[PDB]
């Protein structure tokens, strides 16, 4: 029988009461599908970067539903030579692919392709 509050909770960061809570409304739209928007060039650039580090030869899909697919790799030729001289103006090869399925007769949902728009959580507004 006390009549102490005691430690309790402790020493820790305010709360933000006038923070609204939006995640369930969030999670509602953190899914797309039976879209047929072209990948942005931000993804596009990013990508010469983000397989740069393991950039080679290698035929790779169109990866687009109703948009011209291209794909940029090591250019064969130069393949024998370093890497690291190799550039996307210097050596890169690239090429271009229509999607075959963008007939507009049947629809293609998204909602397998979602888990890559979402980054696997989600962060609350502040202010």
């Amino acid at each position: 029988m006390k009549n102490n509050q005691g430690n309790g909770q402790g020493h820790n960061m305010p709360n933000d009461p006038n923070r609204n809570v939006d995640e369930n409304a969030n999670a509602n739209s953190a899914v797309k599908n039976n879209n047929n928007e072209e990948p942005s060039d931000k993804h596009i650039k990013e990508y010469l970067n983000k397989i740069q580090n393991s950039l080679s030869t290698e035929w790779s899909p169109c990866s687009v539903t109703c948009g011209n697919g291209i794909q940029v790799r090591i250019k064969p030729g130069s393949a024998n030579k370093p890497k690291d001289e190799l550039d996307y103006a210097n050596d890169i090869e690239k090429k271009i692919c229509k999607m075959e399925k963008c007939s507009s007769v049947f629809n293609v949902v998204n909602s397998s392709e979602n888990l890559y728009f979402q980054s696997g959580g989600h962060h609350h507004h502040h202010h």
